[PDB]
């Protein structure tokens, strides 16, 4: 039904890449994300996959360097990578860390000031560029994934774990699967929500995981993490979402690869398999 602003199109394995600025009134500001659609979405409405990046990436990163475009075309599947932070927000202390505030909105929405105002990146992705994702662009909304990298890959977690039935398929690239136990979640919340932990324990996915009634996605959960990645002993903590999904009966493939570190160059590696993992359940 709506339009929306094209900043940029380029032609890619035959489909388009394309993207997009709009005035977001979850945020209250500008926001970029980018989209790219299949040869398949001229005929038809096509199933789309959500990527979240993570730390210090925005809405330009997942289309540059991953190399999805490729299978995307070949398996009819739309691509959606928004930005990971509200832009342009002018708040004192948003870009004194690389960890904090700018390009580090942690997929939630924020109680505490001053990003309170502009820091709902969960609103924002649920209830307000997914629906306008269905108005605009040739989507099957009832046909969306996710899946996503790092602060990205916490993002796919809980915003999947969260918002039942909003997503079908999931995937993680070396995700911070238990942002509670670690530096950057303990950064990230104490900022974003305080200390009450009541509202940390609803943003972490190996928290929610073992509280859930059935296993929340019974095609199974695919996660790539490298064994030379710099901050998995400090940050990522995949052993206690695979014991969380043990305990639930979550079929889990957590694979653990040797030599690859926490960059693009293992995203990109691995971004043929979650492709395929995505458009078997999606197609």
């Amino acid at each position: 039904t709506d339009s929306i602003k094209t900043l940029s199109a380029h032609r890619s394995f035959g489909g388009v890449q394309h993207f997009h600025e709009h005035a977001s009134r979850e945020i209250g500001l500008p926001m970029r994300f980018a989209a790219y659609l299949p040869p398949q979405a001229e005929h038809g409405k096509v199933p789309a996959l959500l990527y979240l990046a993570g730390l210090t990436c925005n809405e330009e990163t997942f289309m540059v360097k991953a190399g999805a475009q490729r299978l995307a075309a070949e398996l009819g599947i739309a691509l959606i990578a928004p930005d990971t932070s509200p832009r342009g927000a002018h708040i004192d202390g948003e870009s004194t860390s690389w960890d904090f505030g700018v390009g580090a909105g942690f997929y939630l929405d924020a109680t505490a000031a001053p990003w309170a105002p502009n820091w709902r990146m969960e609103s924002y992705l649920v209830d307000e560029l997914l629906p306008l994702l269905a108005k605009t662009l040739p989507i099957d909304g009832d046909r969306i994934g996710v899946f996503g990298h790092s602060m990205g890959g916490h993002g796919a977690l809980t915003l999947a774990l969260r918002h039942p039935g909003l997503f079908k398929s999931l995937s993680a690239f070396a995700p911070i699967c238990a942002p509670t136990q670690c530096p950057w979640g303990h950064k990230a919340f104490t900022g974003y929500l305080g200390a009450d932990t009541t509202r940390w324990i609803e943003h972490d996915a190996t928290v929610l995981m073992q509280h859930q009634p059935v296993a929340p996605y019974p095609a199974g959960i695919l996660i790539d993490q490298g064994l030379a990645d710099k901050f998995l002993a400090e940050q990522l903590h995949p052993h206690l979402l695979e014991d969380a999904c043990r305990a639930i009966g979550q079929p889990l493939t957590l694979r653990r690869h040797e030599g690859y570190d926490h960059g693009y160059y293992f995203v990109q590696s691995f971004m043929a398999d979650h492709l395929a993992h995505h458009a078997q359940i999606l197609n």
